[PDB]
């Protein structure tokens, strides 16, 4: 498989962040979703989960196709919840309906953590949509009960090494764990609607203990009313990924400039760009428009 970006005809940046500033003014106005919190965490989760499927010896899977709205991968068990993150985005690709599906998915999780006050993330647009049959099998999402050679190998077939695993695991600061969607329960840490280094200093400053929860899966807990999945404690049992969290703890602009780098790539996995194709766009935030 070649899956070669497409811009949507006639469509410059201009269109594109109306779109952006459609999905920001409903994040602004729904801000009760999930005790507060909001439907940004459910969004980045969502640009992640359409991604994270792609496979790098084959070329099948990840955010071109906009498979996810077809039944399988929509009611893939490791996507319960996003179901919330559709429901959110729907108004919007049916005021724009000219946007494809996985160019709309993937703009929801840059407007998201731009908005939730994190770092400038590049897009592109060009992903088309693509048949039903094009869409992945369940079980390439990964498990949460499992250690750091499991999160190594795994992020291994999305070609992602260490520095950008953990720097995109730097989003488990947001939103929290459900107990019907995963069978864990929890936030990670206090700020979780603003991007910050905060699940990097949580690893590092709590004091953690291991425990079963009311469904029978073990995570780590803290005092403080936080949680760590195993996979997320694994990081600060691994040598390598440990002095990265430590970095990231002490210096919140290099995770940022990095979790940019790696969360575009994790979006764009899969795709190629004809250099006709244009630039990337750094949409403005509301704020910076004044709206
Ligand atoms: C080995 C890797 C990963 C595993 C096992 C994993 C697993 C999970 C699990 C079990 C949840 C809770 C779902 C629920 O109950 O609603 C969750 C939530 C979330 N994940 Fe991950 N995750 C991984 C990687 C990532 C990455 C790379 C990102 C983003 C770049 C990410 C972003 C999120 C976000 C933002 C949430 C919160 C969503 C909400 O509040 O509804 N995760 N993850």
């Amino acid at each position: 498989l070649v899956h070669v970006a497409s811009v949507e005809k006639g469509r410059s940046y201009e269109d594109f962040q109306k779109v952006y500033n459609a999905i920001a003014l409903k994040l602004r106005e729904d801000d009760e979703y999930d005790n507060y919190i909001g439907y940004g965490p459910v969004l980045v989760r969502l640009a992640w989960h359409i991604s994270g499927t792609w496979d790098k010896h084959d070329n099948t899977g990840g955010s071109y196709g906009g498979t996810y709205r077809f039944k399988k991968e929509f009611n893939d068990p490791s996507n319960a919840g996003l179901q919330n993150g559709f429901k959110f985005l729907e108004p919007i690709h049916k005021e724009f309906p000219w946007i494809s599906s996985g160019d709309l998915f993937s703009l929801g999780g840059v407007t998201a953590v731009q908005e939730m006050q994190g770092p400038k993330i590049p897009w592109r647009c060009g992903r088309v949509d693509t048949p039903e049959d094009t869409t992945p099998d369940n079980g390439r999402l990964p498990d949460a009960d499992k250690d750091a050679g499991y999160v190594r190998t795994f992020f291994q077939r999305l070609n992602m090494n260490d520095r950008e695993v953990v720097a995109l695991m730097g989003a488990h600061a947001l939103g929290k764990t459900h107990l019907k969607n995963s069978g864990y329960e929890g936030p990670g840490g206090a700020a979780n609607n603003v991007f910050t280094n905060e699940f990097y200093l949580n690893l590092l400053n709590e004091d953690w203990k291991l425990e079963k929860n009311d469904a029978n899966n073990e995570q780590w807990d803290s005092k403080s009313g936080y949680m760590m999945l195993p996979t997320d404690y694994s990081l600060i049992q691994d040598p390598k990924y440990l002095s990265i969290v430590k970095e990231y703890a002490n210096d919140q602009d290099k995770f940022f400039k990095d979790f940019s780098k790696a969360f575009e790539k994790l979006l764009e996995d899969g795709i190629t760009f004809p250099k006709d194709a244009p630039s990337p766009f750094i949409f403005k935030t509301l704020e910076e428009q004044g709206l």
